[PDB]
């Protein structure tokens, strides 16, 4: 789930 942050950004 955490690289849905390091994805968008």
């Amino acid at each position: 789930l955490a690289a849905a942050i390091a994805q968008a950004l």
